[PDB]
């Protein structure tokens, strides 16, 4: 019991988020902390104005909600090897249940993402006020037009995830009635 | 002799840790040393003071854990392996012992996690006075807000373990009555 | 259905640029942003600079669009895979969408290195006014004539791939007819 | 020819040791030089004080440990290919004489770890009086609460390795008579 | 199609030569350009004078040349899958060609490293005057010596191969003859 | 046509010895360069100083000599894979050359590294007078103690491996006769 559309195209933007991901990771992101640098001689600064305005890199975040939405279809396939292992609609229940939870983690990454970093823009500049900084501080973002760039390029293919996701659960209640 | 529940949930969730693990080992903690800063002159307390706040890493905690509740495992796996060997309900003792092992494990790492980090969170400044440092000194950690996050995770996700581990003995212990 | 010329020579092409691309990217881009440097004691100046000159590096541009160009292929191979798996025109059609995909991907990345980097060739010095840099100030890239080298091949590849895509696409033609 | 209890805990002691020299000497001793630091001005008594205190770091020691107990039973599993592709209690004998080597190979290992560093626990400062340091100098080490953890661990381990290997041969020569 | 000699020996010289390859990437022109340092106080001058003297690195060069080198082979190993699929002294004349283009690359990769680096042996101290440097500068190059062991292995090696494949060639022409 | 013992000991001390220098080349050698220091402000006298103390490190010497050792065994093993697809004491010949080749390039190597290396300890404290450095300097070894362990080590498995080739020559003469 699966679409024909959703085996084909889902997998393949997994793969592409995956790749991407993965061809990001290493290089654009990699000097994120060591390269950010604000205009003090107070000591400190720089480390708890990077962790201010990044509680989270895009990087961390996009590997946890690849896991999390990987996880209801490993969960799906130890199960199918346990049944096989044993025999040696239930299936269709927890299989469109399984998409639903993806769709929902999708769901709830997107919406994390808009709070933590509202706008997909990454900007050069930052004022910066935390203690133990003096009034306020300027710091400066490493590669933010390349930031960008993914971002951009990882909201895109979530997004069509999201509505692929709703096509495929569309499909599954056709394919009940 | 095997649950149906545990094969496919344990096994998930013991691989989602592992990944969650490998994606914040490499990154998230790794400059947990070289961008600890103290604001004094003095030479040799930036080490000292990184010393006394992380006695071990919570990354290098996670790994022991994760190291250690998979030797009983292992274990049964050898002895499987030799008996089958061999061949060319004391099986399901031994799963048994090996189950409530790795309960013992994992609840001992957590209330080594409570005796050597009281609170799952992270702050940006702490206050030093080991020997060299002059009277007290601050001290300034590296990405707070990311390793609570990574933390609040692997910290759920043991609880989640130590649970299952629970349900799975006492389903044990009703398939022998 | 497939030429007998496209699987031997596209492929082929394309290896080698995945080839060229590994052992480019490592070490000719790996220190593109901290061996940049900018006569000034202006803070930030070198990493606003940068990012305005180098607004994606060639490396990134290079991998996206590898992965662009992978992407159709891959829609086809899962596509043949889920249609083997339901046995146990309309295939050449979609070849030759894949394939006019294919070509319009190598196209548009050629476009758009185009306009982020008119001309092939990487320059020694760049001058750089933006805020917060006072007036015009000198900036120094990293390895200009290696990676101008590297950037002539790539571009070649590229311009092969893409007159081969055509040969290609002209072929399938000549054999409808 | 092989006793029940070591094919199985042997192994697994053995996997158990490889893991945590894996998991410890990229990251808990990888800074072990370059974070240590004298109090002093003197050019060079950062590196020969580092040499004095530390002629073989523990993992290094604990790899050629492991190296040299694994090389009897790589000959020995040479030896049996051997004898098979000709085939295309000698045996009894190699294996006992096998495991004496393995023993006295983790015994001399353990006496050499008491030489050169007598006692399980590292200090943060060291005294240091090697030319060129003028008089004595503070100096501080890396890490050394999660160093002596490991060492501990490793210790453990290889204690435990040296009493079964003890076992296993008692067992060998019960088998005997 | 093939000749006993060549096949035994041009595969073991081109393994020699990416073993080489890999064994001194790594370590010996790893920091080429972090360790290349110039006696002048004018910024910039180091890395205009690191790109004017390697305008690209042996390493590289190799590399490029492996590369190409290693690519007729694989287009006539795609024909031939290719000719396989279809089936379920043509071979000898792509064969032939397959062996000159390979002869020609080799010969022209030497032609351009007699032309960018004339002279087998690395210097010490280079004497540079490219703006923005004033004057002349003093520069000194890193491992000179051991790059230029690593540099005469690698021409030898590429000479072996040039004079094998003539005498492959000529082997082919007398088997038609 | 193969000796019983040779078969298997020269693979396990080959084995050993590629371990070792795996274990010591990322780690122990890895910073030779960077932490090498000269107790002078002459700029550039670093370099030239470990350029000239240390002409090809110990590291990259065991890695080639390994290299070259191995070819001959390359070489009769592609000889034997085209001899058997042919087919679908001449081989006594070309393996008991192919031994000696291996003990000429085994004793070649202890030669060069006699010339290079007298002495098989490494000094803490070296004195340079090569230009530009003014007069002469002091300067440091990194690690010279661990040096010196790992390099007695490889001797003594090399010098290992030249008696044990001598003793397979005069087994297969004795074979002869």
């Amino acid at each position: 019991h699966s679409t024909a559309i959703g085996r084909v195209w889902l997998s393949v933007i997994f793969i592409f988020r995956i790749m991407v991901l993965v061809v990001a990771a290493e290089s654009v992101w990699g000097d994120e902390k060591s390269s950010f640098i604000c205009n003090t001689l107070q000591p400190g600064c720089n480390s708890v104005c990077y962790d201010q305005f990044f509680p989270i890199s895009h990087v961390r975040l996009w590997s946890l909600q690849l896991i999390l939405v990987s996880t209801p279809a490993l969960l799906v396939a130890m199960h199918v090897a346990h049944q096989q292992h044993i025999e040696k609609g239930t299936l269709w229940w927890t299989y469109v249940i399984s998409v639903v939870f993806r769709l929902l983690f999708e769901a709830v990454f997107m919406y994390v993402f808009y709070l933590l970093y509202p706008g997909y823009a990454m900007v050069r500049l930052v004022k910066c006020d935390v203690y133990p900084c003096p009034n306020t501080v300027d710091c400066f973002v490493s590669r933010p037009t390349e930031k960008t760039v993914f971002t951009v390029f990882m909201l895109a293919a979530s997004g069509i995830c999201i509505i692929l996701n709703v096509a495929e659960v569309v499909y599954l209640i056709i394919r009940a009635c």
